[PDB]
């Protein structure tokens, strides 16, 4: 029986002390007090020795799982993100259409603030973000000679493409310290995606292959990938952020932060009903970023 | 402008005039009176012969695209969906993970009301209950199929995509009870690049290592969907639950979902649940229609 | 064990078919079905003859409450409220702030559809409602002359005025066939309201009180009533539109249709996640409309 | 414009930057940023003193109402309310039916967590518990004190509002940890014309039985909340959960809740369980500026 009690500010300001007593203040506080917990012994099981897929990448005593939608990746989250791949925190990542040319995009130019006539200025809406059209222009011209390269590599060096092998040459190429994709690539944690042509990129890759037909983008290599880091994993952790992203039907941990409801059936585990925007930053602050010094 | 005035009880209970009055109600049943008009003015555009000038599954003077979560697949909205497809008051489905197999496991086996389990061996997808067995049922009619699929790969030079197959199991399930069977028989195509997330794509990936080398392609599929827009004379949307498809204009659409905008997740958005709004969209409007689709 | 099955338009469209086959389509249809089982219920309870508060209502075999929230007020489910209590159909009325002007407004000037600038025309929005600001100027013309007979009657005739009495007494002045509250006050169904200053009804009151000081209104005689006619009912049901509209810690049937969630922890019982908008209507229709003939 | 970009964590874990960077991020992390800026332009108008001409619980450059529904105060969110309060740092309080009675029986017993119980005697808040015993030890406690305020009533002339009862528990919880033991002991006005809604309701219905004739009017608490706006300099308001209070300006508003628009239920909202926000937003604002308030 814990009882319930909210920080209490005539201590002062200590905001380590502040997070940990959402566990105590309840609600939607509490879970995300759970969250931490959940988090942190991923992260411990990680760190555990082993003494012991058709990946490069090494085993771990704890394969973690990051899914996210496309939004986060526009959003400020993504430097969440990177700052994750970027240390090797995480060992798989999924996203949804519109997750992977956000991230590229933002290397080339900015996405901007607006709120919650935008047309005629030329400008994509997303939520109460900006990105100007000129972005997408851009980011255009940069990938036509990476696909140029991509289909003659596939047509004379045997190359088998897919979403992931895509998503890390695309990494590669941007080149760029900022961009999730490019730490991922450089790590080796692989990129999931099939729903990767739904959006903007696949409009570009369909103009493309009038241009310069044959390219093909195989998913069932890529399913054969992830369900093969699931089932050789010693232990499965799972932190998934916006819904839409997974499906079920074990994970011996798991974090889900969104604002999705149950009730119109839209698909000790945690959810945290919240924008991750508020959420993930703080949630990292007490997890992984408390253990910076190990993964290095 | 127009005044707020319920539907009056006192008229007694005339269904179509209650109906209509929604429209004058407010909040979201005014948005679905909208919806009602949107999806009306789509299907009297797909009605109206083409003119000499606009000439080209046949194409018609309105493309309309359905889309939908599979959440919706199971429930029992898969009749209505299915009831639209077979009588070719559609032109094109697109769907999500789960989307396909939970149509064509209805054929096998009943999916049963619970309430909002792992021991038993059940499935939760809300307040429906999808027992185990009927997806080892599944696997069982399947893996043959996969097996033919592989064998037609490498013999007979054939190029999947998850449309083909999605077409192919369809006809293999055989049952004028699945959406699926009878988008093949009426030349809808079905598109779900998403297809292999969930049960079937465990079972494609199990089946696998028995059998390697199946190969599905999403860029054929990614320049058929397009093109349909593209070559149409006209297009009409109607998107069912949320997450199915991507803008950067349609000249008509109806979103029915409860989807929020706050986290960043004339066309026409009801915010309902679908298994309550769907039914009734389609008898003021495909329904009524019934016979110029005969 | 029921399966799973929605209807099947190669019937033709049969509306009650229609209606009774939410029951097996899942989800908020099925709520749908089990609401209009729970109120079918409580009107066949509520027709079982007796044979057996400081109230005139005479007891029946199942006393109905019925809340809303003022928005729905706003909305055209104004007409279907006011049906329901024309017929005595229910038996005691709760709202909240501005639940009760709004139906008498409307009875001097319409209401508007807009879209879910304002100010500058004198226009209040409520969702995609509009309210010309002069439709409050007419309601406050109207109601000033009845404040001051109410003052007159407590300091002269002893009367004890509550929010219950009150909205009695708008209701028989507004005199118009349209109204809830002329409905209600005509078939002895009493109203409830706490809340019924905090909005637009109270800032008239508040500037009337200056003009002719000594209104009173006492919450805790309406306390008493309220209480008593749950106490004392043989069996109650309870329908309510919107959410917080009444408090909890027995009703022996009940259905709440809104859209608020669970998560935040805002406050066989059926529970309809859905617009009342919507909804109440096709609700309407299956059970209260079915038995117009018995209620007459 | 303002780029988009979050905090990045290679900086270390900076809390101050952290939470500033937030207005950086998007979606509801950039209203929280606008929301502190809001806050803090209030606390910098209060502080600020009245001008010679500006001249009138003592008037300040800016009169702060804070609003909640009674859930907060079931939550640990009940402190920092009273750490609010205690320090002077609002100057009129709001709530909804329940929003009394939960801070008072704290002070006799806690609430207790539990997860999203009729047979054990436990009454659920989401994901709260509160043993029925808390509200039996309540009744006790409380009886007294109404058959003080009746005969002070009927002896004394003491006309009751809900504000005035409210004041008056309060001082008899005689007790730090209050919300409401702190507002009457620094003459801040508490309203909640839904007093009576809840279970200090019920005891109230019961109470009149044995000793009639309680009176509350809520006539005389209107005036007083009214004036309160007419003559402050500045307003501020600060709602969270919803529910709270009606328009038809402030000028300075935050409101934290997740209520939607559809259904029809530079002033900032946000979109979120106030549980999580309202401490971090207080830690940025109020907290920043205790020594002023002291
Ligand atoms: N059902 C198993 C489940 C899972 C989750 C986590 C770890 C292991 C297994 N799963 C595997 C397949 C998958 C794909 C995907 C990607 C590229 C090609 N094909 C499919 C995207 S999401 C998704 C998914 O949820
Ligand atoms: N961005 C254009 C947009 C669109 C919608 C409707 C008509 C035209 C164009 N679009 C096209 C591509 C697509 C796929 C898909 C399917 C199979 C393979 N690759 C991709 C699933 S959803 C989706 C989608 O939204
Ligand atoms: N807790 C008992 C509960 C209840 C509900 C239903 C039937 C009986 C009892 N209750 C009674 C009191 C009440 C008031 C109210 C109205 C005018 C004056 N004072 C209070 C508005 S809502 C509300 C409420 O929910
Ligand atoms: N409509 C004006 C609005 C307002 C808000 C804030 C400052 C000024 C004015 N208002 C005033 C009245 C009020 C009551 C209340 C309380 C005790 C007795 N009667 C009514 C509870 S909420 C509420 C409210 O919202």
């Amino acid at each position: 029986s814990t009882q319930v009690r909210g920080y209490d500010f005539n201590r002062g300001v200590n905001y380590r002390a502040l997070l940990e007593a959402f566990g105590t203040t309840g609600f939607q506080a509490t879970n995300f007090g759970r969250a931490v917990q959940q988090v942190n012994a991923m992260i411990e099981k990680k760190l555990e020795p082993l003494s012991q897929t058709q990946s490069r990448r090494p085993l771990t005593s704890c394969t973690i799982f990051l899914g996210y939608t496309s939004n986060l990746i526009s959003s400020g989250i993504r430097e969440t993100i990177r700052y994750l791949v970027q240390h090797n925190m995480v060992d798989v990542l999924v996203t949804t259409a519109g997750g992977v040319e956000e991230d590229l995009i933002k290397c080339l130019a900015p996405t901007y603030l607006g709120e919650f006539e935008l047309r005629e200025n030329g400008i994509n809406r997303i939520g109460n973000l900006l990105v100007p059209n000129e972005n997408y222009c851009k980011f255009e011209d940069w990938l036509m000679p990476i696909l140029d390269q991509m289909v003659m590599e596939q047509n004379t060096e045997g190359v088998k493409w897919t979403p992931s092998k895509m998503i890390a040459r695309l990494g590669k190429e941007i080149n760029n310290p900022e961009s999730v994709y490019y730490w991922a690539q450089k790590n080796h944690i692989p990129v999931f995606s099939p729903a990767l042509t739904d959006g903007s990129l696949g409009d570009m890759i369909f103009f493309h292959s009038y241009k310069n037909p044959g390219l093909v983008l195989d998913i069932v290599e890529d399913l054969r990938l992830i369900n093969t880091q699931a089932i050789f994993a010693k232990c499965t952790g799972m932190i998934i952020l916006g819904g839409g992203v997974v499906k079920h039907h074990g994970a011996d941990y798991a974090v889900y932060i969104n604002t999705a409801q149950e009730f119109d059936g839209s698909d000790q585990p945690v959810k945290v009903y919240a924008d991750a925007s508020l959420v993930f930053p703080l949630l990292v602050a007490e997890t992984f970023a408390q253990k910076m010094d190990a993964f290095m």
